[PDB]
């Protein structure tokens, strides 16, 4: 609706603080360290579609793709009821509640299409408290999580400058990369050149049960466009059922 009361913001800030204990930024899965992925064979996406004149009103999709096909395996778009707006550094706290009942509605009626890895649309550790939307469905599903950001996330001395574009010019292909590092000293995430007919960069970050590297290759793997097939597909299927419905 309109923005929380600062009651509600401490206790958001207090739940992803207790939540990150729960973060695991290496890798669990034996195809992660594998050279080309070897037993990956579903990655999921998720989205949240809105519309315009409602506040209210919002659309979620969880897709499955085959691997490496990329081909759409399991759909379920859902419209639901929004409770929280949006506020720079809580996005979890409109959205994930959906997801995290999109999962289990996966895992009721399709158990075998459970993905290994999903795409989340939004930061992971790249995030003012070190947990943003993809560590906070990681660790509410368990399942490894990749953080996709189409705009750069303002933290721990992260700017948008000059030099920052510098740096995204010198990105000539497809799967170029450069690191994300903070004012301390720590790398939170990478941007990447998703595609050579593309020029501006993904910001890719860990969301939970993978490596910073591991998931920027995999998120350069699912790349038709600029954006991953994974959140693309879901992009588009909860905006067609909005449509639908509008
Ligand atoms: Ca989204
Ligand atoms: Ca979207």
């Amino acid at each position: 609706a309109e923005r929380p009361p600062e009651e509600t913001l401490s206790l958001w800030k207090g739940e992803q603080a207790r939540l990150k204990a729960r973060v695991v930024d290496r890798d669990t899965e034996a195809w992660q360290r594998d050279p080309s992925f070897s037993g990956l064979q579903k990655v999921g996406g998720v989205d949240v579609s809105f519309v315009k004149g409602d506040s209210v009103r919002a659309c979620a999709s969880l897709v499955v793709l085959s691997y490496p096909e990329l081909k759409v395996v399991y759909e379920d778009s859902r419209m639901v009821g929004l409770k929280a707006p949006y506020v720079s550094g809580f996005l979890a706290f409109r959205e994930v509640p959906f997801l995290v009942e999109l999962v289990q509605r996966l895992q009721e009626k399709e158990p075998d299409l459970m993905p290994q890895v999903v795409l989340v649309d939004g930061n992971g550790v790249l995030h003012q408290r070190g947990f943003g939307v993809a560590c906070h469905l990681g660790v509410l599903t368990e399942l490894p999580c990749i953080g996709v950001a189409k705009k750069l996330l303002q933290v721990d001395g992260l700017e948008n400058n000059a030099l920052h574009k510098e740096k995204i010019v010198l990105l000539q292909a497809g799967g170029d990369t450069f690191p994300l590092i903070g004012s301390s000293g720590t790398v939170l995430g990478m941007a990447l050149r998703s595609h050579d007919h593309s020029t501006k960069p993904l910001y890719v970050s860990v969301g939970h049960r993978i490596s910073l590297e591991v998931a920027v290759r995999l998120t350069h793997h699912c790349c038709r466009f600029r954006i991953p097939e994974p959140i693309r597909q879901a992009d588009i299927r909860s905006r067609e059922y909005i449509r639908r419905t509008a």
